[PDB]
């Protein structure tokens, strides 16, 4: 159905594990999206071909205002292409460079936008496991958007880089189900309001010792509200975080996020 020649490629968009991403324009509709270069090699090499075409089917059957949208894929000779939505406003994480911490109506925007998008990929029993502000893009209206789903899978599961956003049973090597998410979704309030995410460490070694204890501690300027939802989410048992229900309608989250 597509080959590489129906596309014009533009300037580089950003540097992935495997490849490239490229601005470009179909041809004959002149559409503008994003297309991920990955090279075959290295996907044998390390041994994810699988793996990818798992990331391919559950992200090509999800529609949601906050996913980025898959449109289509295809392969040559030596490399394979997924033709993705083009987020003009680049990601959340030079966002984070750019300004150091984000106030709190910015942030409870954000968590809204990822706990709706989270909450719907829930419904189709879907868990990404890897939501870092490397991965989460903004529309060209600033909306926010998660993608990759290298790393996602069906609920339950037991499936490189930092630890940083990795809960404990997860790092532990133990099973794990949709409550990942929620542990996520703690370390990104954390970062949002900080400018760093609560278990950074120079080492992989203290990283693992601090998740796995939950060794923490909020600054100064962070409000009592953000204290509650935060402590609420970076709980080492999971059966104790709460549901995404109950954080779109934290007392925190109303008073800060936009409205609908
Ligand atoms: N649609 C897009 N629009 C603009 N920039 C993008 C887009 N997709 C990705 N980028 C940028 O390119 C980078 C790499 O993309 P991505 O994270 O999807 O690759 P990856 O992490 O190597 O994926 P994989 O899990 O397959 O190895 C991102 O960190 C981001 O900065
Ligand atoms: O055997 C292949 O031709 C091949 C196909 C694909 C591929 C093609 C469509 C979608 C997708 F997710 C992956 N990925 C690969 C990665 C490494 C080596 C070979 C391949
Ligand atoms: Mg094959
Ligand atoms: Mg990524």
């Amino acid at each position: 159905q597509w080959a590489l020649e129906d596309f014009e490629i533009g300037r580089p968009l950003g540097k992935g594990k495997f490849g490239n991403v490229y601005l470009a324009r179909e041809k004959q509709s002149k559409f503008i999206l994003a297309l991920k270069v990955l090279f075959k090699a290295q996907l044998e090499k390390a041994g994810v071909e699988h793996q990818l075409r798992r990331e391919v089917e559950i992200q090509s059957h999800l529609r949601h205002p906050n996913i980025l949208r898959l449109y289509g894929y295809f392969h040559d000779a030596t490399r394979v292409y997924l033709i993705l939505e083009y987020a003009p406003l680049g990601t959340v994480y030079r966002e984070l460079q750019k300004l150091s911490k984000f106030d709190e109506q910015r942030t409870a925007t954000y968590i809204t936008e990822l706990a709706n998008a989270l909450s719907y990929c829930h419904s189709k029993r879907v868990i990404h496991r890897d939501i870092k502000p490397e991965n989460l893009l903004l529309g060209s209206a600033g909306e926010l958007k998660i993608a990759d789903f290298g790393w996602s899978v069906h609920a339950p599961s037991s499936r490189c880089g930092t630890l940083d956003y990795l809960p404990p049973e997860m790092i532990e090597g133990r099973m794990h189900d949709e409550k990942v998410d929620l542990w996520s979704l703690g370390v990104l309030c954390y970062e949002f309001l900080v400018g760093k995410p609560p278990f950074e460490a120079n080492t992989y070694q203290e990283t693992y010792k601090r998740i796995s204890r939950v060794e923490f501690t909020f600054p100064d300027f962070v409000t009592e509200g953000a204290r509650d939802l935060i402590s609420r989410l970076l709980k080492h048992n999971p059966s104790q975080r709460p549901m995404l229900r109950e954080v779109l309608e934290h007392p925190w989250i109303t008073a800060n996020s936009s409205k609908p």
